This record gives C-alpha cells, structure tokens and sequence, in this order.
C-alpha cells in the first residue's frame, strides 16, 4: 500500500474547508523462477574424479 | 585443466531446460632446453691466469 499526505490550507474566519481526501496505490511484485541442467553419462560419474 | 561456469536461464512454466554442460580445456606447457659452449686452447689454458 502506498499513499501521500493531506493538503492543509491557511484559511480565514468563517470559511469552508477544501476537500483533502488522499489517494492510494498498490505496488505489485510477481515472482519468477530460473533453471539449469547438466546431463552426464553413467561411465563418467564412476570414472572421472 | 580449465573450464567455465554453467549457463542459467529464466523459463516459464512447463518449459524444457536446455543442456548446459560446460566444455573443458587442457592447458599444456612444454619444457625446452638452452645451451652454451666455449672452447679454449691448451696453450691458452696453460698461460692465462
């Protein structure tokens, strides 16, 4: 959730106020994945060191 | 022995990975020979100090 402040004002006596309702925003963060593969022969596993 | 790292990827769902087996190299250093020679005469070997 993201928002801001309320905007005041220097007013006089007997004067209406200004509508100061703030606004919002929703930041969104999708999640992604990465990959990596290594195939190897049976002979290599039991021969190489 | 030398080689390089393995490549990764950002993949979507249900996507086959690609084989990423690194390649390898064999650095080799041969050994060489240097020589020198100087002849002297018998009279020279007897006279000079």
């Amino acid at each position: 959730v993201s928002s801001a402040a309320v905007q005041w004002s220097w007013d006089a006596e007997f004067e209406e106020v200004s509508d100061d309702s703030p606004e919002f925003g929703q930041p969104e963060i999708p999640v992604k994945k990465a990959q990596g593969f290594v195939p190897i022969s049976i002979e290599a596993l039991q021969d190489e060191a």
